[PDB]
């Protein structure tokens, strides 16, 4: 056949005029009203197939999982990774690292009791640091992301950062800004015009330095691990990969060299931190906006764990209402609304379209999360989306915040755990009063580009009474 239809592109600038860089999501949703759920767009010179809604996205990413297992691009990030590392890599490189990483993560306790404790501990440290504010009005952004980043850092560096660490903050700051940048208008403008804007002055320059700053940190971290390596006992993820690097040194087709080490650790660092950090941060803002939902959450916590012992992960299966709330946040929040770009591994016949080898696919996860065929009033934050008539947890095939298919988020495991525990724990220990009245809180995002960024806010954590 021929390609998905779509608006007609002008030279160089592609479909710029039919897009609004500040609202990429909306702009493509607007166009889908004109061309159907499967269309082609032009982001500067990148010819992209946009997939929308539960069916289109599934049929590609799952039913034709192999054809769609390629990795497309994300210009800002790829500026630093240049195709190296587990995320922005392809083919042999990608299959190799993804394997190693899933396996290694698991070896250091992921999915098991080993990291559940590490999480329960760090959750401990948070409650402390929050009682430490003693009801004061604060921006939870860093409290949260400090706590999160510590779980992943615990794994990849083999040791948590102390909250006071002036560097730890520095780094957290950078991930925020990168994410923040890539969700701005200019950030999306950069996706289209990167081969030009890279040589120009502007926000992307500050953005580049932020990534270079993180690669520098990582690189300096790695070299310390080499210089102190016990090839018999790995302390952290970096060791495992180093240990493996040594083994593959004679094999010239090996995917385990230094660059891939640095970038995979960076990937794991950024990916493991800023996505969960942002989710929690949005959730709290929503919970405050629906005290109705806040209370019900407390009730189900008191009734199932009590203010007595600290929460355990299996404690999630007796608590549908909190599962429903975490889901509904993950759905409403829509942290990575357009996913990360995929790519077609070979020429592919999809429905009755023809997609060349190497064409980019933007799988609009948001459009699935908001598909009104699976969520009535998809626009509302309301946990009843994930609750049947009898107050039980009801799955949904459209709950795809971690994407689906051959390159889906292999952190979902870790992420689900981090998410349940932190939310539950903080709720057990505090009630939430906002710096404003629930009638005023504005929950709609400050930015939406590559990620969804909640607005900035302050809040107080008060004890329960
Ligand atoms: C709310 C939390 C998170 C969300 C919503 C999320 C979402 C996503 C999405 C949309 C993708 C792209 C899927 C695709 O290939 O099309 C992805 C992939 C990925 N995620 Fe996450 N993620 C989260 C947390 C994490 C965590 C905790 C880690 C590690 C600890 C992580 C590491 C990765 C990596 C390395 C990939 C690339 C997979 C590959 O290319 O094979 N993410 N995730
Ligand atoms: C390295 C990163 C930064 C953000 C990210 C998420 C979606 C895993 C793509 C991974």
């Amino acid at each position: 056949g021929k390609l998905p239809p779509g608006p007609t592109p002008l030279p160089f600038i592609g479909n710029y005029l039919q897009l609004n860089t500040e609202q990429m999501y909306n702009s493509l949703m607007k166009i889908s009203e004109r061309y159907g759920p499967v269309f082609t767009i032009h982001l500067g010179p990148r010819r992209v197939v946009v997939l929308c809604g539960h069916d289109a996205v599934r049929e590609a990413l799952v039913d034709q999982a192999e054809e769609f297992s390629g990795r497309g691009e994300q210009a800002t990030f790829d500026w630093v990774f240049k195709g190296y590392g587990v995320v922005f890599s392809n083919g042999e490189r990608a299959k190799q690292l993804r394997r190693f990483s899933i396996a290694t993560l698991r070896d250091f306790g992921v999915g098991k009791r080993g990291i559940e404790e590490r999480i329960q501990e760090e959750a401990g440290f948070l409650i402390d640091a929050l009682r430490g504010t003693g009801g004061a009005n604060i921006d939870p952004t860093f409290f949260l992301s400090r706590t999160v980043s510590n779980v992943i850092s615990s794994i990849v560096f083999g040791d948590r950062f102390d909250y006071k660490d002036k560097e730890f903050l520095s780094l957290l700051r950078m991930m925020l800004g990168i994410f923040q940048f890539t969700s701005t208008s200019t950030g999306q403008l950069y996706e289209m015009f990167s081969s030009v804007m890279k040589h120009l002055p502007g926000p992307q320059q500050q953005a580049f330095q932020l990534l270079q700053g993180l690669e520098d940190f990582i690189a300096k971290k790695v070299e310390h691990n080499q210089r102190t390596l016990d090839p018999n006992s790995p302390r952290d993820f970096i060791d495992s990969f180093l240990i493996r690097m040594q083994e593959e040194e004679k094999n010239p087709n090996t995917e385990f060299y230094l660059k891939n080490l640095v970038m995979t650790t960076l990937n794991l660092f950024i990916g493991g931190t800023e996505t969960v950090s942002t989710t929690l941060r949005y959730g709290f803002l929503l919970l405050m906006k629906h005290p109705e939902v806040e209370a019900k959450v407390h009730e189900e916590i008191d009734r199932v764990i009590g203010k007595n012992r600290q929460p355990k992960f299996e404690d999630r299966a007796k608590m549908p209402y909190m599962e429903a709330v975490i889901h509904e946040i993950q759905r409403f929040g829509d942290v990575i609304p357009m996913s990360l770009a995929r790519r077609v591994k070979k020429d592919t016949k999809f429905r009755d379209f023809f997609l060349p080898k190497g064409t980019e696919v933007y799988p609009m996860l948001g459009s699935v999360l908001r598909d009104p065929s699976f969520f009535s009033n998809p626009q509302d934050f309301n946990p009843q989306h994930f609750l049947n008539e009898k107050g039980q947890f009801k799955k949904s095939d459209a709950f795809v915040p971690f994407s689906i298919g051959k390159r889906n988020c292999f952190g979902e495991g870790l992420a689900r755990m981090e998410l349940f525990l932190f939310f539950t724990t903080v709720m057990q220990n505090f009630r939430l009063k906002s710096s404003q009245s629930p009638k005023d809180i504005d929950v709609s995002p400050k930015h939406v580009g590559f990620a969804t960024i909640p607005r900035n806010y302050t809040m107080s954590f008060l004890p329960r009474h």
